[PDB]
This record gives structure tokens, C-alpha cells and sequence, in this order.
């Protein structure tokens, strides 16, 4: 059945909570943003309201066909009323078109669902420094203190740098990047553009690219394969064996794999600086691991929330062990009493 942590008290309202059927009670489904987990059960037969960003909606339209009466998008940073009830969308620093959702209850209650998020310092300068917020609906994805990452901005250096000595050594040299979802885009578009290409993808991909309202996206990215030194492939296919295959596909133009994995955390970043990752190499082919997150990390999470000081927290990720929302609770009451509200 439908989990509590995914319906609004005081309304008829429900976020990312499209897998149980029609919802006793529920008057307008919100959608945080475009990741399967989240939209799971949309489709063209679906007819109640949605309510999404511009860009979430874009997606829904032309890679689900949901129907065009039942979308309702809204711009982001405005005061909006759905079935009586002040909303306010919000960036979440996640992928395209991810939105946190401020819901102002007629009670005087004020909540926060975060959607899926990266926290940033830059949104305690949002609309949510002007009133006060009760209660908090968490992407607690990467809550414990083993998940450091470094910024996105240092993982991009990284990748551009090392992309453009491998093609400046040898002009031979295929760039590949792996994808299953939106998110992280930069990656592929930064490698690119230092390398003066166009980055070439399947049909399928080009089309989810062309609905994401990216600047000057027809300048970076293409569906022929031949005029392009950086492609995209299904992370499935970045191993040896499907990085080999593709090779034999592109008929001698290239002679060496340069491929990326875009992974969330993995278990180096305890150890390993960002300046010291090393690939896997089979031959001429060279895998890396890099460790771009759309998720808070543990003290990105931490000091957002000892910013907001909210009264309750209710986590989303992670609540299926017992152990885990345990040790969630032992963070949530040190960060209250370290900072004293
Ligand atoms: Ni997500």
C-alpha cells in the first residue's frame, strides 16, 4: 500500500506515489522529477492531475504520452494555489527539472519534501529563508559520515583534463561516456566541448536530451554517430567486453577507449583523493570511475539541515531496515543538539 512518508497530512495530496493505484483520498499527484523510481505507474492511460516542473512535463508528454490535459506544470519560485493550498516549487540540484515542494497548510503548518536533492548553500537563500518550516520530508540517500564526495566542479576538471591529454597524445582516441537515466549531463557536454565535438547518441537518448530546455543544445549534441569523438552508450555496455564490441562497430577510425562511469559514491572515496583516481585498463581500452553525485553528501545534508531547524524529520530513502532508520535518528538528534534547536 501507499507508505505514509509519500502522502501530505492536511490535504488530499501525494509526491512520487504513482505505483499504487488510485490512492484513497488523493486529489492531485505531485512528481518531484523524472527518475524511474519516482514516476513508476505513469503512463497515456493515467487521468488524474500531475503537477511537475515545465521540464518534468515535457518528459511526461513525449517519452511516457501521458496526455496533455491531465500535465500541469508549474514555474518554479512562485506562489502557487492546487485544490486550495498555497504551493511554492523549488530547485533541488538534482537532475533537469527536479524540484523541492514547499506545501503551506490552511492549519499554518509549513512542510518540505525535498524530492531527491543535492543540498547547496545556495538555497538558504531561496524563498525558504522567509518562513519558517515544521516538518521535513528528507532525501537521506547518503546519510553517514563514510560519504564524502568532492564538488561537482572538481570532478569536471578532472574529466576534461584527462580527456584532452588522452586526444591530444593520440587523435585515434574514442571518448566514451555510459547513461540510464537524466542527470549528470555536464559530464558528457564538458568532454565535448573541450574536444571540439558534438557528443553522438542513439535516437532514443537524443530525443530525452531535446526536451530538457538546455541552451544551445542543438550545438552539442547529434545522432550521427560517425562525425562525433564522444558517444554515449547504456551503462550496461562500459565493461571490456561491450567497449570492445562497440570499437568494431566504428569500422578503424579509432584505435583506443577513453571510457567514463559516472557512479554515485563508491567505497575509494574513504581513501582516494579526486588528483589520485586510476583506471581499470584491459589493452587499449581504459575505464574510470568518477564520482559526480546528484545526492547530498553526509556534511552537505548535515548543515542544511541544522539551517533549517526544522521541528520533525521524515526520511524517504533508506527506510526499509530497521538498522537504518535507526541510525538515521541517532544523526538527526546530534545535529539538534549540537546546534540547539
Ligand atoms: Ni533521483
Amino acid at each position: 500500500t501507499c507508505p505514509f512518508y509519500k502522502k501530505i497530512p492536511g490535504t488530499g495530496f501525494t509526491v512520487d506515489a504513482f505505483q499504487y493505484g488510485v490512492v484513497e483520498g488523493c486529489t492531485a499527484y505531485f512528481l518531484t522529477h523524472f527518475h524511474s523510481d519516482h514516476y513508476a505507474g505513469l503512463s497515456k492511460h493515467f487521468t488524474f492531475p500531475v503537477y511537475c516542473s515545465e521540464i518534468t512535463g515535457n518528459l511526461l508528454k513525449n517519452k511516457l504520452h501521458v496526455q496533455e490535459q491531465y500535465i500541469h506544470p508549474l514555474p518554479l519560485d512562485t506562489e502557487c494555489i492546487v485544490n486550495g493550498v498555497k504551493v511554492v516549487l523549488l530547485d533541488a540540484n538534482h537532475c533537469p527539472g527536479a524540484v523541492m515542494i514547499l506545501f503551506y497548510l490552511p492549519n499554518g503548518t509549513v512542510i518540505l519534501h525535498t524530492g531527491d536533492f543535492r543540498a547547496d548553500p545556495s538555497m538558504e537563500r531561496s524563498l525558504l529563508a522567509d518562513q519558517k518550516v515544521h516538518m521535513l520530508y528528507l532525501d537521506t540517500t547518503y546519510c553517514s559520515p563514510e560519504y564524502t564526495f568532492p564538488s561537482q566542479q572538481e570532478v569536471i576538471r578532472f574529466a576534461i583534463n584527462t580527456a584532452f591529454e588522452a586526444v591530444t597524445l593520440n587523435p585515434h582516441a574514442l571518448v566514451v561516456c555510459g547513461t540510464y537515466s537524466i542527470g549528470k549531463e555536464k559530464v558528457f557536454l564538458a568532454i565535448a566541448d573541450v574536444l571540439g565535438s558534438k557528443v553522438g547518441m542513439s535516437q532514443e537518448k537524443y530525443k530525452t536530451l531535446q526536451c530538457l530546455n538546455i541552451p544551445e543544445i542543438n550545438s552539442l549534441i547529434t545522432t550521427d554517430m560517425c562525425s562525433s569523438l564522444v558517444h554515449l552508450l547504456p551503462m550496461m555496455q562500459i565493461n571490456f567486453k561491450g567497449l570492445q564490441s562497440h570499437l568494431k562497430k566504428c569500422g578503424g577510425k579509432y584505435n583506443q577507449i577513453l571510457a567514463f562511469r559516472p557512479t554515485g559514491w563508491t567505497h575509494s572515496n574513504k581513501f582516494t583523493r579526486i588528483a589520485d583516481v586510476i583506471p581499470q585498463t584491459k589493452g587499449n581500452i581504459s575505464i574510470y570511475g568518477i564520482p559526480y553525485s546528484e545526492h547530498s553528501s553526509y556534511l552537505e545534508m548535515k548543515r542544511f539541515v541544522q539551517w533549517l531547524k526544522p521541528q520533525k524529520i521524515i526520511p524517504t530513502v533508506n527506510v526499509g531496515t530497521w538498522k537504518s532508520r535507526s541510525t538515521m535518528e541517532k544523526y538527526f538528534r546530534e545535529w539538534k543538539l549540537e546546534a540547539g534547536y
